[PDB]
C-alpha cells in the first residue's frame, strides 16, 4: 500500500530554466530540483556544472507553484541537486527529514508531469539501484517518500531514464543511487 | 496507479458513538459514515437500526476533524449510511459527485483508521460485488474514488469484512454493492 500523498502534493512546484522545465520540491524557503535543469540540448554530453551555475542569474529560474510565481533570491548546488532559495517559505511544509534508503526497501513515489501530481505508486529499488516503472517517464524531479507518524521522510528524487528503460535518481542531498552521473 | 489522495484526505473525520469509533466523510456541513457506528460489538449480530437510532441524540455523536470538534446538530439515516449535519462547513470540500460503479471498474481506496489516512491503493470490484483489500478493524468508513480533472467521484464506502475475508461496502447513497447486509447473522 502506498502512503497518502497529500502532504507531498502541497510541496510540488514547476522549475523552468530556458527550455527545460521539470518538477521541484518546495520545503521552507528552498526549492530542490535536479541540477541538469541548467543544461540544454547540447550541455548533456559533457557539462561544467561549476561554470554553468556561476553563469546563471536568479531571474534565469522560473519557479511556479500552480499559478503563483516564486522569485529566486539565490542558488547553489549540493552534489547533484540544485537548491534555489526563494523569497517566501512554503506554508504547507510538513515535518520532514532526508533519509537514504537501500535496495529492497519500499517507498511511495508521487509521479508528477510538469509540477502536477498524476499518481501514487509503491516501488522498491533493485540491487542495481534502479527502479522499473514507465510511470516515471517525463517526471524528472518527482520524489519518493515514506511517512512515519506526522513526518515525511524524503528518500529519492527522480533524475533521468536510462537507455535500458529503467530509472535513476538521487537522495535529497544529491548523492546518486548506484554508479550513475548526470551526463 | 492510485490517484493522489490529497483532495480526499482533507475530507476524512473520526466519528465516535459510545465506545465505537470509525471514519466519516465530511463534505460541506454534512458527515457521511456507516450507520453501524451506533452499534456496539454485541449489537452487530442482528441489530434493529431504526430502534437503535431513535434512542440516540445529537450529543451522542463525537466528530473530530484533526483536532477540531464538529458539533452534530442533526442526524438522519439514508439506507446504510448515516448523515450527520454539523455546525460548520468543510473549507476543503472539493468539487465532487456521487457515482455508482460496476464490477471490473477500478478506483482508489484511501484506507483510514480513527479518521487518520493510512494508505492508498487501487482496486476493482469483483463480479460478486466484493473487494479484496487490506483493511483492519476500524477501517469502516474509508472511501473509494476516482479523479476526473478536478472533480472527485466518490463511488465506495467500506462497511464490513465478510467471513471469506473479502470486503463489502455501499455507495455514498448508502446502498450496498450486491446483496450484502450490515450485520453478522444471516449474511449473503
Amino acid at each position: 500500500m502506498a502512503f497518502p500523498s497529500g502532504k507531498v502534493e502541497g510541496c510540488m512546484v514547476q522549475v523552468t530554466c530556458g527550455t527545460t522545465t521539470l518538477n521541484g520540491l518546495w520545503l521552507d524557503d528552498v526549492v530542490y530540483c535536479p541540477r541538469h535543469v541548467i543544461c540544454t540540448s547540447e550541455d548533456m554530453l559533457n557539462p561544467n556544472y561549476e561554470d554553468l551555475l556561476i553563469r546563471k542569474s536568479n531571474h534565469n529560474f522560473l519557479v511556479q507553484a500552480g499559478n503563483v510565481q516564486l522569485r529566486v533570491i539565490g542558488h547553489s548546488m549540493q552534489n547533484c541537486v540544485l537548491k534555489l532559495k526563494v523569497d517566501t517559505a512554503n506554508p504547507k511544509t510538513p515535518k520532514y527529514k532526508f533519509v537514504r534508503i537501500q535496495p529492497g526497501q519500499t517507498f511511495s513515489v508521487l509521479a508528477c508531469y510538469n509540477g502536477s501530481p498524476s499518481g501514487v505508486y509503491q516501488c522498491a529499488m533493485r540491487p542495481n539501484f534502479t527502479i522499473k516503472g514507465s510511470f516515471l517517464n517525463g517526471s524528472a524531479g518527482s520524489v519518493g517518500f515514506n511517512i512515519d507518524y506526522d513526518c515525511v521522510s524524503f528518500c529519492y528524487m527522480h533524475h533521468m531514464e536510462l537507455p535500458t528503460g529503467v530509472h535513476a535518481g538521487t537522495d535529497l542531498e544529491g548523492n546518486f543511487y548506484g554508479p550513475f552521473v548526470d551526463r
